[PDB]
């Protein structure tokens, strides 16, 4: 592949990452081209190989496809799937808060994607609104596996205790579900030392509108001990989820 093999379009967003809307000059295939600068990649490397390898190989309608990649003298290019509706982060800022049906639905799609990921021993470890995209029909799509392996408010007590490998994505899930329905992370604070303390002792409360069913699921996902969090299968079969998704 060569940069010459694509027509460049308008910019879709942006670190060293300038992501642009592009179209393969051969079949007009619309996709997103992420550009990464080597100087800025070295300056701060393999953290990127980590991605490419992982994501290239994944394949779930709810996981952003990495069709391939290539390099130049100073420019590395990741050829990704194009997500028409932008990020869930922006959507949440626009709606301020999601209803139970949208939330349940996003959680369902996200658990199906993670289930798929975990069945392949791949853990995202960086699930948050900014890393979730929406496809042409509003289908949630997990992206940026740069932290994946084989955000402060969304990190589990096991990543702040002193980093682990398997029920950290369930914690992030329970956090995300809360932020979806309430409009703000459950441990949000003005300070680092307090969001750290609040997460360390799992100190959070629910407004008064968050329903019982949601409270139940979130409470189960935000357990201090990993083993005590539910399996993705339990999430999918939770009453609140099946009744609202
Ligand atoms: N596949 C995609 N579909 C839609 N637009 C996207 C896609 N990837 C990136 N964009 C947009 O471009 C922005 C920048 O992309 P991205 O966050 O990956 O850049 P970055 O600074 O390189 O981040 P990271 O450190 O995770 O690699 C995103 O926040 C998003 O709005």
């Amino acid at each position: 592949w060569a940069l010459e093999d694509f027509e460049i379009g308008r910019p879709l967003g942006k670190k060293f990452g300038n992501v642009y809307l592009a179209r393969e000059k051969q079949s007009k295939f619309i996709l997103a081209l992420k550009v990464l600068f080597k100087a800025q990649l070295e300056k701060a490397e393999h953290q990127l190989r980590r991605e490419v390898e992982i994501q290239s190989h994944l394949r779930h309608p709810n996981i952003l496809r990495l069709y391939g990649y290539f390099h130049d003298a100073t420019r590395v290019y990741l050829i990704l799937e194009y997500a028409p509706l932008g990020t869930v982060y922006r959507e949440l800022q626009k709606l301020s808060k999601f209803d139970e049906q949208r939330t349940a639905t996003y959680i369902t799609e996200l658990a199906n994607a993670l289930s798929y990921c975990h069945s392949k021993r791949v853990i995202h470890r960086d699930i948050k609104p900014e890393n979730l995209l929406l496809g042409s029909a509003g289908e949630l799509k997990i992206a940026n596996f740069g932290w994946s392996v084989h955000t402060l408010d969304y990190l589990p007590p096991e990543m702040i205790e002193g980093m682990h490998d398997e029920k950290v994505d369930l914690w992030s899930l329970g956090v995300l579900c809360y932020e979806f329905l309430v409009g703000k992370p459950p441990f949000e604070a003005n300070t680092y030392q307090e969001t750290y303390k609040r997460i360390s002792r799992v100190e959070f409360t629910f407004p008064d509108f968050v329903t019982e069913g949601a409270r139940d699921l979130i409470s189960r996902l935000l357990k201090h001990n990993p083993s005590q969090r539910p399996m993705l299968r339990e999430v999918l079969e939770h009453p609140w989820i099946t009744a609202n998704s």
